[PDB]
């Protein structure tokens, strides 16, 4: 199956998802000096403060703490958006060395990670209808870099040793993304994809402009997570990132001069 290794890594994933070789696939390059201003553009608006998480989650290539999105809840709407996509899942991406791990670049530069928060349109009622829509997706993308600790972030941190392999879950109540996010909400958008297989072509990607800093020591623990299941050969679960697609036909917008 598909993976981030030598033999099943992102050049390989287009004969199994063809769509990974499309038109507007993600993540892309940001070249800050060719993206444009456009004032056109409304403020985004978070509105994370009835979030509900319930649990986080081992899948085998991240973890995902995941949301109650049976109701409006924890929504993102505004800036590039029509209409209300509400968050269903957050996650990372991260390296083996702090030099790398981010999906998106800035200007060819690699943060140490990239965390993911997931909405989905909700004029298609749920995460599975919204996933095969051009419009079916926002995600939030904000670049770690390594320096002072990341307070919110730490409750994470601490669950991972409950999840180490693949397939484990655990109960992740009352986390608030808020303590995630960094001061100023300026972005970069541009139309994409997942970036994991199948690399459906469903998301309005924002990417903010402020990363975030979390300790060597945060990062670390990501690292001692496993790709692997219990009793299967340990394989640490570090370079989980796609790298940068072939922007073609697109133009990123910024949101700020
Ligand atoms: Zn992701």
């Amino acid at each position: 199956h598909w993976g981030y290794g030598k033999h099943n890594g992102p050049e390989h994933w287009h004969k199994d998802f063809p769509i990974c070789k499309g038109e507007r696939q993600s993540p892309v390059d940001i070249d800050t000096h060719t993206a444009k201003y456009d004032p056109s553009l409304k403020p985004l608006s978070v509105s994370y403060d009835q979030a509900t998480s319930l649990r986080i989650l081992n899948n085998g290539h991240a973890f995902n703490v995941e949301f109650d999105d049976s109701q409006d809840k924890a929504v993102l709407k505004g800036g590039p958006l029509d209409g209300t996509y509400r968050l269903i899942q957050f996650h990372f991406h991260w390296g083996s060395l702090d030099g790398q791990g981010s999906e998106h670049t800035v200007d060819k530069k690699k943060y140490a990670a990239e965390l993911h928060l997931v909405h989905w349109n909700t004029k298609y009622g749920d995460f599975g209808k919204a996933v095969q829509q051009p419009d079916g997706l926002a995600v939030l993308g904000i670049f770690l870099k390594v320096g002072s600790a990341k307070p919110g972030l730490q409750k994470v941190v601490d669950v991972l040793d409950s999840i180490k392999t693949k397939g484990k879950s655990a109960d992740f109540t009352n986390f608030d993304p808020r303590g995630l996010l960094p001061e100023s909400l300026d972005y970069w958008t541009y139309p994409g994809s997942l970036t994991t297989p199948p690399c459906l072509e469903s998301v309005t990607w924002i990417v903010l402009k402020e990363p975030i800093s979390v300790s060597s020591e945060q990062v670390l623990k990501f690292r001692k997570l496993n790709f692997n299941g219990e009793g299967e050969p340990e394989e640490l679960m570090v370079d989980n990132w796609r790298p940068a697609q072939p922007l073609k036909n697109r133009q990123i917008k910024a949101s700020f001069k």
